[PDB]
RNA sequence: UAGGGCCC
RNA sequence: GGGCCCU
């Protein structure tokens, strides 16, 4: 986005620690590229010269303008995708109640009980329990009269900056690229959820490259479908983004915010309002206000959703304004966020696209740094997608979603305290997808110290999970 | 931490 | 209710 403006008011926002991360036994043995994020301004690990306060906020380098002309062609891309969207969810978008949207839908898990309440509840130590009941999906009286006001349309707010605890590339550590979340308000979530989480709940029920969204997928039986889907394609391109939240503009943003939530599509007006209340922001951090135009919050409501769908509009909006008579099934694209990949029997240049990208204030490299721009020819299993590969299962012949072993060895490398049997078995459920030798390699170091579940059991959990019936009769 | 999915 | 992984 764009910092239009950066004040020091007294009362200091508390967020800095020391990280919760601790290095295993693994560390010793694997020795990762790669380590816990610098929360401190004088970490000792911080590259000669370098200011955590500042490279934190290095991604906001400007919102970018659109020409009339410009953003004329983003509405109709905006309008042609939602178009394709509600066909394929319905128009069942109907706000939900305060219970429905505290408890969750056929779709949509529970609001989370006892994360970041936001502000200004954090300077008050009230925790999101003190505010909202969860057992029985109720409000207290400072969210109701929150609700009010945004009923009334007249809510303000300010986003809460946390440093993201978690481990990243020695390179970007040594950088000072550790990564910030944008916690919300507590209601402005709520509200959210109340205007487009029937939506949100239809989107991830119906994941899948028709809708070109990934959000509720799961990779290990999902692989399959996705797999065979872009197999089928002469072309397909993993494609990156530079800092694809911080620079969305806000005439992307408020354009498709008026297309995709129109009431025309079921959803209530207000449903607009709120989110368009994401593009002008202020954040506190410390005793720093920020104030930013432009860019998507990381952590309000529906954050991902909001990204697929603008991930979608800009890959339809950059083709268009290259070539002609580009429709929707000109390609196939499935998309998390950012994350995306692209297919398509034309021979499609996205070494020309750069500059239509350019045009929503987006950069898009290829995947493999290497040998410098987009080529033609990769298929699938080439690509890499929500950090799995899409590798062929030896024994089903269906995909499975495999991990690079340095992106394992990273993960095996450390935790916090207290957690590593847990999350042993869960990176266990990641890692079966590597092969029997690479599985008794990575999990060498924990033999003996914690329960490390055979390779077998987790393979038979996958089978039954991706195909009930090649598990039955085989 | 918005969320997705999984593990217990 | 605790945890992990991905965006
Ligand atoms: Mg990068
Ligand atoms: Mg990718």
């Amino acid at each position: 986005g764009l910092i239009v403006d950066t004040r020091d008011v007294e009362e200091r926002v508390h967020v800095m620690r020391k990280t919760k991360l601790a290095p295993t036994v693994a560390h010793g043995v694997f020795n990762p590229e790669f380590g816990p994020a610098a929360l401190s301004n004088k970490d000792p690990r911080l590259n000669e010269g370098v200011v955590l306060d500042e490279v934190i906020f290095s991604k906001h380098k400007g919102d970018t303008k659109m020409s009339a002309e410009d953003k004329a062609l983003f509405r109709r891309c905006a309008a042609d995708y939602a178009s394709r969207l509600h066909s394929v969810l319905g128009t069942a978008n109907a706000p939900l109640s305060i219970y429905e949207a505290i408890k969750g839908v056929d779709g949509l898990d529970a609001m989370e009980p006892d994360t970041a309440p936001g502000l200004p509840w954090a300077l008050q130590g009230k925790r999101r329990g003190a505010l909202i009941d969860f057992e029985n999906g109720t409000v207290g009286p400072e969210v109701e009269a929150a609700l009010k006001l945004m009923e009334k349309r007249e809510y303000k707010f300010a986003c809460q900056t946390f440093l993201k605890d978690e481990i990243r590339p020695m390179e970007k550590v040594r950088a000072g690229k550790t990564r910030i979340v944008d916690v919300l308000p507590v209601e402005h979530i709520l509200y959210t959820r109340m205007m487009i989480g029937r939506f949100c709940a239809q989107m991830h029920s119906n994941n899948g490259p028709q809708i070109g969204s990934a959000v509720g997928c799961n990779p290990d039986v999902d692989w399959q479908r996705f797999g065979t889907h872009f197999a089928q394609y002469r072309n397909v391109w993993d494609v990156d983004y530079s800092a694809f939240d911080a620079n969305h503009c806000s005439d992307a943003m408020n354009i498709m915010f008026e297309e995709v939530f129109r009431t025309e599509f079921g959803f209530h007006p207000n449903a607009e309002w709120i989110l368009k209340t994401l593009v002008n922001t202020e954040h506190a951090y410390e005793n720093k206000r920020i104030t930013v135009e432009g860019g998507m919050p990381s952590g309000c409501s529906a954050t991902s959703i909001i990204n697929t769908i603008l991930n979608n509009i800009y890959v339809l909006y950059a083709l268009r304004r290259h070539y002609e008579g580009v429709e929707l099934d000109t390609y196939t694209m499935i998309s998390y966020g950012d994350d995306i990949v692209v297919a398509s029997d034309y021979d499609l240049d996205f070494e020309a696209l750069k500059p239509h990208f350019k045009s929503l204030g987006q950069t898009i490299t290829p995947a493999d740094k290497s040998d410098k721009g987009f080529v033609l020819g990769h298929s699938i299993t080439d690509v890499t997608f929500l950090k799995r590969h899409f590798h062929m299962d030896y024994g089903t012949g269906f995909y499975k979603p495999v991990m690079a072993s340095k992106t394992l060895e990273a993960i095996l490398s450390f935790a916090r305290r207290g957690t590593i049997q847990e999350k042993l078995i869960s990176v266990a459920g990641l890692a079966v997808h590597s092969g029997p030798d690479e599985y008794r390699r990575l999990f060498e170091p924990f033999q003996g110290l914690f329960e490390i579940p055979s390779y077998r059991s987790l393979y038979l959990r996958w089978v039954n999970a991706v195909c009930g019936d090649a598990a039955a009769l085989e």
